[PDB]
């Protein structure tokens, strides 16, 4: 069946806007490896088309077929289920706590970076380090071994790409599009940084951001930027 994904439009009103759930979606459309559509949405400015598929104005929404699904977490669902093997790989995470792991960052990078005061800054820093640093022992925390890998057992070196194994999962579609905004929103906004010393946290981003699938369905830094000047606010 043909399949299309609508996402909210930036700036531009043509680009992809500021959106992890989009992201995430698209993520999961590619790593499918089914033929898929993405069109843009201007929500000041709608196509008659949308307006028809979609008159309650939610985004993103995914078209299967002649058949409209709403809901972020309800299509990823959908997807998971439809598209499964043999034709198409699953990419549900086979750990649970890799669904779970840094699940917490974004809302206190969102507490963090809509605060004005000076000094309750740094008490929000700290907790947004805090939930950093449990997602980098996740990330330096072994898990079995992909059959790919023999570091482990020949050398005594365990280590894997991503949150659950050497694969990208449905986890890393949520996370990682979060984790960019957190990147860039806080360089910009506070001059922030994720520390060097989150070797887990550092390895992981590096491993994604040599993956098409994640840097190529990144919005552009300014755009990132541009959705959150009435969001972060100056101390």
């Amino acid at each position: 069946p043909q399949v299309e994904l609508f996402v909210k439009a930036g700036s531009d009103g043509a680009k992809i806007g500021n959106c992890p759930f989009s992201q995430r979606l698209f993520m999961v459309l590619w790593l499918k490896g089914v033929t898929f559509n993405v069109t843009t949405v201007d929500t000041k400015r709608r196509t008659e088309t949308v307006q028809k598929l979609c008159p309650g104005g939610e985004l993103p929404f995914l078209l299967y077929g002649t058949e409209v699904h709403t809901d972020t977490n309800k299509i990823e669902e959908f997807l998971e289920a439809v598209l499964c093997p043999p034709r198409y790989p699953k990419l549900a995470a086979l750990n649970p706590e890799s669904n779970t792991a840094g699940l917490d960052i974004f809302a206190k990078f969102s507490a963090y970076i809509k605060n004005s005061n000076p000094a309750l800054n740094d008490n929000l820093e700290k907790g947004l380090l805090k939930a950093l640093k449990v997602l980098d022992n996740y990330l330096t925390s072994p898990l079995p071994e992909g059959v790919d890998e023999t570091s482990a057992e020949d050398e005594g070196v365990s280590q894997r790409k991503f949150l659950d194994g050497n694969e990208l999962t449905l986890a890393d579609c949520n996370l990682l599009p979060k984790l960019h905004i957190v990147q860039v929103v806080c360089k910009k906004y506070r001059g922030f940084t994720i520390p060097e010393a989150f070797r887990g946290v550092h390895r992981y981003l590096s491993n994604a951001y040599a993956r098409e699938e994640f840097a190529s369905t990144c919005p552009d830094d300014e755009e990132i930027e541009l959705a959150y000047e009435q969001v972060a606010k100056a101390l």
